[PDB]
């Protein structure tokens, strides 16, 4: 089928953890960009417009671009770039299966490294696996790092000479993400994404996950793990049986990752919550205001086309 | 069986390299912390001391917890740290086979990453894969990372801000590591662990490594590889057959890692020292003082329980 | 078949970026040092002149030594260094198959990390893969970084205190590196090496990679990726079935590696540039001065021997 629709690019702050607010570039004025989920096969349009200072593209990344290489968003390679103000429009075929991910490809190290371009692009196959069939849950994870330094400052950031001093999942540091919760007999499947600069380590307490995808692609051999090493650029896809009630959390195993400007702690973490565990009144979450699609787990059930999330919005 | 252990938390200093003396929160006084090796299902009993100046806890990477979450081992999540002076209990079924370990998890950028709170859990599968019945040593390396400005000074370190400029195995950097002896016909299993912040690429010279087991489970697709990338948490397992005399450095293949306070060689750096080389003069460790049981492959050998290991142990105050 | 090589080792200066020469020790005066390509069984013979005033050795990373530990170049445990302005031989068997590398293990924090001083060492299989059999052309990337504060002083580098600031695939950056150009209809082999201190994650626009070998031994199972991580010390085989015609960016994801002294665009990068699309007047690589074997790829079809490379060479 044909999907259309339109996206923007907006000068944003959001905030990433207690007292970091961050300028970032927002798809659709939000960070992770808004989803954008299709089937196999679908044809694809997206009509751009760059409300930025800046100019930017937007770049499919694992989408083939099958006579189509003129959409693939390289500036000076595949197009000019998208000047402040203009509009562009993309179109490409979704015959790539899988967990893929979209991002700005100009001034990358910046732009894509602490400015927020980037949102996920899930393509359904035709022929899942059977363990996805069985799947209940499905969670977007996008990891990435921040530059405290250049937090106000659009134009500067992402060089061997800045300090990466700030990590999170989905844009916030742990207090801030959300928990992912879940009841007994859930199948959980996660993608796991490596938007930002960094390497991220996840590892899920109280549980191994099942590694069945690369990149969007199926493994022959999939393999089991208890920490999945995430890179730039990279996706993997596990699955999660669970079936192990208690409260157990799932966080970046990298040392210096869960922490916030130097204090602990703070960056990927997450809890998996199972309803019906006791609350004790010293768990860090007891009170927590839920946002049960911070990992785009509600967006995933709702339909083909592009979901923005308001909890992801910033402010002008 | 009911395996029972009684664990400490001691505040110790351990040499790490020539030159530079590290303050830890040494599990038993010693980094690596004491083995722990057990039989899948076995029922496991931790009694643990807090016998240092801050709140710890203990976590059982890579033990599910089945039924048994309030022992995970997380602050704030599944139950308040271990304040000074107090004890604590851990009890878990072994149900998950492999190579394990075990860390604190209060302030684990410091603790984990330069403080030395990790040892090996090691869980005996009921049934191993054939491979691994042929081993004749097994071998435990557990790497990590050292920011000397904070050796004297607990409460402050790892984080992106300090600088890690030393490196090692099983918490001693080259020179003064040791040797992995072994002769000819031995089938040699050696289990890599990302213990501390860093990414190690452990190479070994002489010799492919056939990589069996992720994490601790055994992979349906072994493969060949003859240097394995380790990052924070993840362990691998490894065989390689001993077919080759010679003298054959193993290392972090990291530029920077083989380095020791900006100065080379260092870090984490063995050699595969074949019994029937002769030794040449000019070689960096003719008469090394030697420890058999650096990689507690001693240890491995001497049935179910939990051991210290004085080779590992730090000085007290 | 007795294989019989004579190598040297020079004090060079090459030209890594735009604004960046750096002092290397050039194995035949060149980075990277010579291709060398041999068959499985073959014994070899090299003899190393010392033309620098360092010492230095040559390992031969993935060469088991079969009954020559001898000649693994490990200086204080297989020899003692190669002092300047003396030679020494290497004997070996070439009885490992695949991506092999040879490199200096004296200081090599610094003369690995920075100096420049490694090669190709590709050793044919008597029986290669079914699909090596498909394969037009084969590419070598060889990726390593650069400290530009050390860059005219032997000596120095190499060290966590030190700033890499300049990244390279076969010891240029980008825009210095030169396009991978093939035809509708390749079965491209690229062989990734992690060379330098660095990693690198290694992305191909357009088209997937079949990762077909790991450190040069073929798996069982190979698995696609559109992203592939190579960290020091390891190589990767992939296979690119170039049956999508376009120009499609094919790099390093590492946020801050895409980056030169600190600006943007530079880095390992290089553009699949298929015969026949036409070039457009912004193309970045429109008139590039193009170098056929900068990927070693017209080497590769000389048969077995010691390949240099004018491209690669150093000045004095
Ligand atoms: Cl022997
Ligand atoms: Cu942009
Ligand atoms: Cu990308
Ligand atoms: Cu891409
Ligand atoms: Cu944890
Ligand atoms: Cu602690
Ligand atoms: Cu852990
Ligand atoms: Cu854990
Ligand atoms: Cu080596
Ligand atoms: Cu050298
Ligand atoms: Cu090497
Ligand atoms: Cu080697
Ligand atoms: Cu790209």
């Amino acid at each position: 089928a044909e999907r259309e629709f339109d996206m923007t690019i907006e000068e944003v702050t959001i905030k990433v953890a207690p007292g970091l607010d961050y300028k970032v570039f927002g798809f659709n004025g939000q960070v992770p960009g808004p989803l954008i989920h299709v089937q196999e096969g679908d044809d694809v349009i997206v009509n751009v417009t760059n409300n930025t200072s800046l100019p930017h593209t937007i770049h499919w990344h694992g989408v083939h671009q099958k006579g189509t290489w003129r959409s693939d968003g390289v500036p000076g390679v595949t197009q000019q770039p998208i000047e402040a103000g203009d509009s562009y429009t993309y179109k490409f075929k979704a015959d790539r299966i899988g967990t893929l991910w979209y991002h700005c490809h100009v001034n990358v190290n910046e732009h894509v490294g602490v400015r927020g371009m980037w949102g996920p692009l899930i393509v359904d196959p035709k022929q899942p696996l059977p363990i996805e069939k069985r799947v209940t849950k499905d969670v977007i994870m996008m990891m990435s790092t921040w530059e405290s330094a250049v937090a106000d400052k659009y134009g500067e950031g992402g060089t061997p000479m800045n300090v990466a001093d700030y990590f999170s999942v989905n844009a916030k540091s742990f207090p801030l993400t959300q928990p992912l919760r879940v009841k007994k007999g859930d199948v959980v499947k996660i993608r796991f994404f490596g938007a930002g600069g960094g390497i991220h380590a996840m590892h899920s307490h109280g549980h191994d996950m099942l590694v069945t995808h690369k990149d969007g692609l199926p493994l022959d051999s999939p393999y089991y793990a208890d920490t999945v090493l995430v890179s730039p650029g990279e996706r993997y896809d596990v699955i999660i049986e669970a079936d192990n009630p208690g409260r157990f959390i799932f966080h970046d195993h990298v040392d210096t990752h869960v922490t916030a400007g130097g204090k602990h702690p703070g960056g990927p973490i997450t809890v998996i919550e199972y309803d019906g565990v006791p609350v004790d009144d010293w768990y860090v979450w007891k009170d927590k205001d839920y946002d049960p699609n911070f990992f785009y787990s509600e967006s995933l059930k709702q339909g083909y086309g592009m979901f923005d999330h308001d909890g992801f919005k910033g402010e002008f």
